């Protein structure tokens, strides 16, 4: 009745548990909130220059924002940090209406219904606002 | 496909705000946790004899532990240690297929689909298992 946004694909990437934790010794670290909803969301990181080798997140939210963390850290394991922050922008474009690179998303396309619900951009936009400070 | 488990009462219920938390010297503090998906929970206890004066918990978890969780806080609340641990036997006994009384279970029988899944049976059953090692 109200409850539609939470499809298979969220509830499913909201319990992953694998990337859940801390790393000792992170290259960096970045706490992000969405206090409008409750959302918080700490991300580590290590670094091999500009590739991003290994990410965790520690805290708790709604499963947007859960679901969210997931499929991005599944995402920008492995690339450069230029390219975590293009399918970040293309993140946000896919929320804010503006055009985006469905070839960069990739999976991150099964959060577009998302955008119908406008409080919620916020929790699909946490993790993926934190990791734009993190690496800059 | 998979997420019709998750019914809106449980989706409101998970996000629930009010109960999460710490309690400050609290008179009983007990943890739980369910491995075989992830939920940790721990509860806060304040009571004045035998009443239930105040209940918060910490942790986190799947919507269906997070959910079943404050539907117990706001049940228990103001009841007497027995006739939280009546409620609670009520609830395990719904799990199972044994016989229950609706009137004692009141909104908690919005979960009764969940024993259909022997799995996030014990998702549910983590705050109610918690708090009877909690009374007793
Ligand atoms: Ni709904
Ligand atoms: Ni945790
Ligand atoms: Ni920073
Ligand atoms: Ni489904
Ligand atoms: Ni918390
Ligand atoms: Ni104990
Ligand atoms: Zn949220
Ligand atoms: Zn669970």
């Amino acid at each position: 009745g109200s409850h539609m946004i939470y499809s298979e694909f969220i509830m499913d990437y909201s319990k992953l548990k694998k990337f859940h934790g801390k790393i000792e010794n992170a290259h960096k670290v970045e706490e992000g909130k969405n206090l409008s909803c409750g959302d918080e969301v700490t991300l580590y990181f290590l670094f091999d220059g500009d590739k991003i080798v290994d990410v965790k997140f520690e805290g708790h939210g709604c499963a947007i924002s859960q679901a969210s963390t997931n499929v991005m850290i599944e995402q920008i394991i492995g690339k450069t940090k230029q390219e975590a922050l293009e399918m970040m922008k293309n993140a946000e474009n896919m929320m804010l209406g503006k055009e985006f690179d469905e070839n960069v998303l990739g999976p991150i396309i099964n959060f577009y219904d998302v955008k119908n619900y406008p409080m919620r951009v916020k929790c699909f936009l946490l993790p993926w606002k934190t990791l734009e400070i993190a690496l800059k």
